Parts: structure tokens; sequence; C-alpha cells
């Protein structure tokens, strides 16, 4: 087992341009018919970070990937896995419980109707008006993808994929040599 | 332990050619790039020695190596060390504090910025941009070296580097050959 690596911003090469969001969507929805052009989506449009302004500047925010992830915990039905280096949702055992709302501190998480093949998903019986199934939405840090779209579409690079482990190193190694260098 | 040298000056025989600053200042900085030729020198220059010019002619002076010395005494950091036979300061754990320049009634220690490879050297911290660290330079006698190097470059032959204790016995005997031919 080993650490889980996580995106994390930057508010001081931050702008609130939205370019993170829309690659987001576009890469994370290859099935719903989609040719990196505008205009061939048939679809409503669904990031999985989410970007917020207060008085403090701008900054997205995302799913830190936590070991002892809260949410895991408290999914009775077991939608939620660890099969990868990152926590990731499963789309197929969701029952729309919101108590992944209540679970995370950081928000991450959303419940959003459900597209497929570029149309509607429907349920089997509910109300008369059918209802669309929901299914909650994060980051997957796009394992079964390549590299992650949320960073390289930054104009500015903001966005960074860091290892909590080697942060740590270098903080450790800048810290040692600035006491050394005075004593 | 036995008194220290250090060089003079002669203001009959000086001019104010500042020949002997150069010599010094391409004698000490060897690992900087000087190849004893103009052009391959490609840092400021910085002179031990400093000549002064008054009403009543002009001369060159420096340091004079004292015993109780008052610069190796305020100074906190413990840079100044009487090393060799001369009074050396140290260039490793000099940090500016500019005590030593209200020591010195002479002034044969100015703070000037280090040049080491021929490059400036900068500081970790500080400010946006950085600042050259600063250093005290004063004459060292050229203990690491030969002999010194203003003397053999002086063309007047002004500088001498006098041993205290000759000198003394020089000029008691003449005094006693002046006296004692007369009664
Ligand atoms: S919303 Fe889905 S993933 Fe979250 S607790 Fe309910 S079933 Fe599990
Ligand atoms: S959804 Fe929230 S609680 Fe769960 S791993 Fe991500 S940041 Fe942690
Ligand atoms: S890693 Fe993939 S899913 Fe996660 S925020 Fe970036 S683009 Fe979206
Ligand atoms: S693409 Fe970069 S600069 Fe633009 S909103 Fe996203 S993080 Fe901020
Ligand atoms: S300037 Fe340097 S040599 Fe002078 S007292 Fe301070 S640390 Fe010592
Ligand atoms: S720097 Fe001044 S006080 Fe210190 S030894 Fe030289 S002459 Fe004396
Ligand atoms: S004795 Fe040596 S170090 Fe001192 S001023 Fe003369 S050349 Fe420079
Ligand atoms: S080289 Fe001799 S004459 Fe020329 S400035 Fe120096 S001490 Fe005076």
């Amino acid at each position: 087992t080993q650490l889980n690596p996580f995106v994390v911003a930057n508010p001081a090469k931050c702008i609130g341009c939205k370019a993170c969001e829309v690659a987001c969507f576009a890469v994370h929805n290859r099935n719903n018919h989609v040719g990196a052009t505008v205009g061939t989506v048939s679809i409503p449009v669904i990031p999985r970070l989410h970007l917020i302004k207060t008085e403090h500047g701008t900054m997205p925010i995302q799913c830190r990937h936590c070991e002892d992830a809260p949410c895991a915990n408290v999914c009775t039905v077991g939608a939620i896995k660890r099969e990868g280096n990152a926590i990731v949702v499963d789309e197929k055992l969701c029952i729309g419980c919101k108590s992944c709302l209540l679970a995370c501190p950081f928000g991450a998480i959303e419940l959003l109707p459900q597209y497929e093949d570029g149309r509607e998903v429907f349920q089997i019986n509910l109300k008369l008006v059918q209802e669309p199934r929901i299914i909650a939405y994060k980051c997957d840090l796009c394992n079964d993808l390549g590299e992650p779209a949320c960073v390289k579409a930054c104009p500015e690079n903001a966005l960074t994929l860091v290892m909590p482990t080697e942060m740590k190193k270098a903080r450790n190694k800048e810290a040692a040599l600035s006491f050394l260098r005075v004593v």
C-alpha cells in the first residue's frame, strides 16, 4: 500500500477561466459521442471538480482521496471502492442515498442525473412522467484513461498532481539546508 | 608568541599610481579565473589596501595587525581569528554585523559583495529579487600565498614590511652611537 496522490490548485496562478472543467467533462464522458468539437455534445455538462469564488480570489476544489475515507465507510451498499491507486465510485451500485453528502468535509461528491449514449437514462417504476436515475459524481483521478485532463488544460498551469511523499522530503531538505547554513 | 609584522607605507616616495592594489586583487582572486591579463577579469575589482590623498601628499593605508585587536574582540560570531602570525577574517561565518566598522580606528575593513567562481554569490531568503552576500575585506598579509604582492609591485619601492623587533634594535643602536660619540 502506497500514499494516494491527489491534485491541488494554486490561488496565485488561477484566474477562474474554467478551462479545466470542460476538459474534464470531455475526457470523462467519451462514451457520449464527443469528438473534441463544440456542437456534438448532445448531453448536459457534468464536470468532476468545482470552481468557487470568495473575496480571497477564486479556486477550484476536488476530492483529496483520503485514505480512511468517510464516504467509503458510510456507504452501506458498497458502491465506493478502492479499486486502484485512487478512491473511485461505481455507477452500477449507487442508490442515491445522500449520506455521502454528509460524509465529505470538502463536498467533492455531487448527485446528478446519469447520461449514457447521448440520451437521458431512465429507471423502471417511479413517477405521470418518469424520473431519471441519480448518480454520484467525483474525481476518479482518470485511472482508466491516461493523464489527468484537469491538469495540462490550465493556461497558467495552476492545478498540480502531487505525490505526498516527495513534498515531505523536499521540504525536509530545504529546512535542513536553511538551518545548517546559519549555525 | 612573538610580534606580528605589518606593511607600512612611505609618504616621501609615493605618487598615487594605484599599481599596488591591482597586484593584490589579481593575486587574491586566482579562483575567479584571472590570468594576469585584463579581459579575463569578469568580476568587479576589490583591493585590500586603500589609497588616500590629502593636502600633504598621498599614501596607502591597510590593517596594522593589532595584537589586542578590537575587531577580533567585538566580533560576536567569531569570524576574525588570529589563525597565523597575522590577523585574518573568515569568509564562511561572517554575517555583516557592522560592529567592525565601529571598532577599527584606521578603517582598514570594508564591506563588499562576495565573488566566487566568477559569479556573484546570492543568499537563500531575502529581497522581488535576491540580494548578494556581503563580506568584510581586509588585509591578511598574504599568509596563504607567498611574500606580499603590494611590495614587489610598487615601482618607487615605497611600501615596506617592517618587523617591530628589528626596527627597535636599529633605532636603539643609532641613538647609542649618536650619543656616545659626543660625551
Ligand atoms: S450515493 Fe451511491 S456511493 Fe454514495 S453512499 Fe449512496 S449508494 Fe454509496
Ligand atoms: S469524497 Fe471527500 S471524504 Fe471521500 S475521499 Fe474524497 S475528499 Fe475524502
Ligand atoms: S483527474 Fe480526471 S476526473 Fe479528476 S478532476 Fe482531473 S479531469 Fe476530472
Ligand atoms: S484552468 Fe487553471 S486557471 Fe483556469 S480555472 Fe482551472 S485551475 Fe484556474
Ligand atoms: S562583519 Fe563579519 S568579521 Fe565583522 S564582526 Fe560581523 S561577523 Fe565578525
Ligand atoms: S582591522 Fe583595524 S582594529 Fe582590526 S587588526 Fe586591523 S588595524 Fe587593528
Ligand atoms: S600584504 Fe598582500 S594582502 Fe595585504 S595589501 Fe599587500 S598584497 Fe594585499
Ligand atoms: S604602487 Fe607604490 S607608489 Fe604606487 S600608489 Fe602603491 S605605494 Fe604608492
